């Protein structure tokens, strides 16, 4: 009960989290009438926490709905981003428990800032659970069983020769890639070599990660989303230590671009490696990697985007929350700099929630006075912002009846990162939501 005292913020890692630790915390919170928020990084982990807590009365919260049996529940389970979303449109929780608290999704960073600030104000206690606390930099941490770390060349595309070590192995392998496209090229190569392959990414995770529990697979090819609580029962990880992440370019109008494979942080590398080595009775787990790690992640867009979110959340004291202490050095702006005026903020929240637009773009739109329903901005950008599909400009029928080339006022590369993103953006440009 040492961790449940107001003004306490506790970090810890381990193994035994949902069978015992989380239920004990929840049991004590209920006995003490502590209004509690349990925060999971993903819908999968929220589900697994909710199942671990099946013996207790809990409320499940999404950004839009609540699931309860009586309405008298005091323990809420939700995704990190659901807290941030509801703060932008919320109980004065006495206790926060954040699982996988290293997640650098902007809404997760902002949630840690809000929670950290509530703790420092003496309004709450918080527990951050993660094997790689924000601020840490150790890519080869200790493990339950020794890991064989092997630095060697890793394919970044299909191969027609060599790499015998990849396909001759008969255990299960988790292979982290920087992009879904690269993962698919590798997955097809492995499949034509007689391997059973599952591909995991943010869009496929809810349907495909559950298939890993059947054990009917040889390889999981995954993006970095599997750094947030995925449990594989594998024996090998392959990791070129790359990611592709948005970068805000502050020159001119400003823009966001997706910068090609760049090195991951040491904490990310430790989380990728940390998929294995988890069991004393399974020895010989291997981590095959190439490339350095890098802590120059200040240029990744999620830090500024977290600050934009936090600057637009009101506090009881009339001020604004700060980022969680070890993360404050990632952003170089003065607190409150991104706070939007009244009508702008209303449109901001709508672009985020109903529009499903990235934080940076939603801020630029809102700040420029764009109304949520006004789609002129999708078509009134300069010709350099023309969106291409199959090297042809995208032409759309607008809600006003005109056929126009898709030319957003600001370029945010996440709007056309893949076919599904582009389709969603085309639907938005046409007024479909």
């Amino acid at each position: 009960l040492r961790k449940r005292q107001l003004t306490v913020l506790d970090l810890h890692p381990g193994s035994g989290k949902t069978r015992k630790v989380l239920p004990q915390i929840v049991k004590t919170a209920i006995d003490r009438r502590l209004r509690t928020a349990i925060l999971a990084p993903t819908r999968v982990v929220a589900a697994e926490i909710a199942e671990a807590l099946k013996e207790y009365p809990i409320r499940y919260l999404t950004p839009a709905v609540k699931r309860e049996h009586t309405g008298t529940e005091i323990i809420d389970v939700m995704c990190h981003a659901t807290l941030t979303s509801r703060l932008l449109t919320v109980p004065n929780y006495n206790l926060f428990v954040m699982d996988e608290a290293h997640f650098t999704d902007p809404a997760s960073i902002a949630a840690r800032g809000y929670i950290s600030t509530k703790v420092e104000l003496g309004e709450a206690a918080a527990i951050f659970m993660t094997a790689t606390p924000p601020g840490t930099r150790d890519p080869f941490p200790d493990s339950n069983s020794p890991i064989v770390d092997v630095e060697e060349q890793i394919p970044d595309r299909a191969w027609n020769s060599g790499y015998e070590w990849i396909t001759d192995y008969t255990g299960k392998t988790v292979w982290f890639v920087p992009s879904v496209k690269m993962g698919n090229e590798i997955a097809v190569c492995l499949t034509k070599a007689g391997k059973k392959v599952i591909q995991l990414n943010r869009k496929s995770f809810d349907s495909e990660y559950p298939k890993c529990k059947t054990g009917e697979w040889d390889f999981v090819i995954t993006t970095d989303i599997s750094e947030m609580g995925a449990n594989f029962g594998a024996s090998r990880v392959i990791d070129s230590r790359k990611c592709i992440k948005p970068v805000i370019i502050e020159d001119g109008e400003g823009s966001v671009q997706l910068n090609g494979p760049v090195p991951i942080t040491a904490a990310s590398a430790a989380q990728r490696r940390g998929r294995i080595g988890r069991s004393y009775v399974q020895v010989g787990d291997e981590y095959h990697f190439s490339g350095p790690t890098s802590e120059d992640d200040h240029d990744f867009a999620h830090w500024k985007e977290a600050k934009i979110l936090l600057d637009n959340i009101n506090l009881p004291n009339g001020l604004v929350a700060q980022l969680y202490e070890p993360e404050r050095e990632k952003v170089f702006s003065i607190d409150g700099e991104y706070r939007l005026r009244t009508e702008q903020r209303k449109n901001f929240v709508e672009f985020l929630r109903t529009g499903d637009l990235p934080v940076w773009l939603s801020y630029k739109l809102a700040e420029a006075g764009v109304a949520y329903h006004d789609r002129k901005w999708c078509f009134d950008g300069p010709s350099i912002n023309t969106v291409l599909e199959d090297n042809n400009p995208v032409e759309l029928w607008t809600k006003s009846g005109e056929k126009k080339i898709l030319r957003p006022r600001w370029r945010d590369g996440r709007l056309w990162a893949d076919h599904q993103a582009l389709k969603s953006f085309k639907d938005f440009a046409c007024g479909k939501r």
